[PDB]
Parts: C-alpha cells; sequence; structure tokens
C-alpha cells in the first residue's frame, strides 16, 4: 500500500528498467524513483520531473507509460496499434499505454481509450 | 471499429444486461444503447442521460460502469474492495470500476487507480 512506498536511486532499479529510461526518456529529469508494494507484488516507478510516469514490473519490464504531460515516445508504441491511431485518430497522442499478460490499453489526447490483445487485435473502444 | 457501432433498443441486449440496468440504475434514464463490435469483439453499451456508461460483454456481464458524473452504486462493488476504498480513501467515492478475467480496476475521485486481482489481493495503486 501507500504506507510501503520506498523511495530509492534509479541505480537500484532492474537494469531492464534503467535501460529503457536512458533509451526513451534521455531527454528527462528524474523527480522520484520508488519501489512500490503490497503482500502480493512489486513494482517499480519513476516520476520525471516534467510529471510524466512509468511504472515497471518487478523484471523491470515496463508496464506503464503515463506521458500526459507530453506524449508517448513512438518507439514504445507496437507499430500496429500505432498505424491504428494515426489511421482513426489523426490528431490524437498517445498520453498513456499500459500492457499485461493480456492486453494493450491506450489513451489518446482526445479522451478515446482503446484496448487491444495481445495480436493487436481490437476489442474496446471507450468514448 | 466507430464506423461498426450499431444503436438498438434495450430490449436488444442480453436479458443479464437488461437485469442489471433495471437493478442498479432504476433511477436513470437511457440516452443510447449500442452494440459495439469489431472483427473479434461484440459489447453492448449503454449511456443514460446523465453521462453515465456501463458496457457489457456478449453475454450481458458488466464489464465497465463508467459513473463518473455521480458514483458507482456501491452493490456493483466486491465487498473487500469497497472495504479497501473506505479505510484507505475515506473521503472519495468509486467513480469507475472495471473487471476482465484477471483484475478489477478501480477508479476514485481523487484520481487514484487502484487494481486488484480476482481474489481481491492489490496489485497497483497509481496516483
Ligand atoms: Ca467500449
Ligand atoms: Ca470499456
Ligand atoms: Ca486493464
Ligand atoms: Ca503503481
Ligand atoms: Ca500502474
Amino acid at each position: 500500500g501507500a504506507d510501503d512506498d520506498k523511495p530509492i536511486q534509479v541505480t537500484q532499479m532492474p537494469q531492464l528498467a534503467q535501460q529503457f529510461i536512458k533509451q526513451h526518456f534521455s531527454d528527462s529529469k528524474v523527480a522520484l524513483a520508488k519501489m512500490e508494494s503490497d503482500f502480493l507484488y512489486k513494482s517499480y516507478e519513476v516520476i520525471f520531473t516534467n510529471g510524466n510516469k512509468v511504472e515497471f514490473d518487478k523484471k523491470g519490464n515496463w508496464e506503464e507509460v503515463d506521458c500526459k504531460h507530453t506524449s508517448v515516445p513512438v518507439a514504445i508504441i507496437p507499430a500496429a496499434i500505432q498505424k491504428y491511431v494515426t489511421t482513426n485518430y489523426p490528431d490524437a497522442k498517445v498520453l498513456k499505454i499500459e500492457r499485461d499478460k493480456k492486453d494493450y490499453e491506450v489513451k489518446l489526447s482526445n479522451r478515446t481509450e482503446l484496448k487491444f490483445d495481445l495480436k493487436f487485435n481490437l476489442i474496446d473502444i471507450d468514448n
């Protein structure tokens, strides 16, 4: 829970996560890194000085990239999802992307939320 | 996709969905009901005249209750989740709840989003 939050240095994060930050957020500055946990999970969150955030699983694989203050770096977005978005919502940016073992969620700047299965088939549009 | 939306009467929705509306939204008025679909899914959405929405799977089982204009009827919220929310966020209402085959998402009026597994163990807090 919230009481279990533990601030850490970026160097205490999994190496996969450290690499991801360097790869995609080289131009951003880290405001706070923490380990988030409860009885049955552990994750890592990094918040940048512009308010954007990335959350990683215990292995350092991203699970949430929330760039609502700018937009999500395109390299992170699966090509089939980027094509769907740029075809059908050409005036929107992707503000957040999430993934788990079953789907991707994408939140657009026009407030639409899309969900895709792991084979990038559309399974929900919410406006 | 958006082009496939098909407006319908509420009586064309699965009976489980019709029952859910009557059970929990007796005081609301239906503005629009539709079948939503793409190649690999079908769902049903009902929007009320106050802007709240419920989405159901093809069988009429709710998957999203978005009551951001009021709050989610408490009877819909699993007891363990209601207890977590009312303990740790006593000033918040639940504005949306979602579920799938693996987790529940809950969005609170203070903008916090919580995720629980199907056994109601906390697996994410996002602020
Ligand atoms: Ca939908
Ligand atoms: Ca939905
Ligand atoms: Ca989800
Ligand atoms: Ca989190
Ligand atoms: Ca998260």
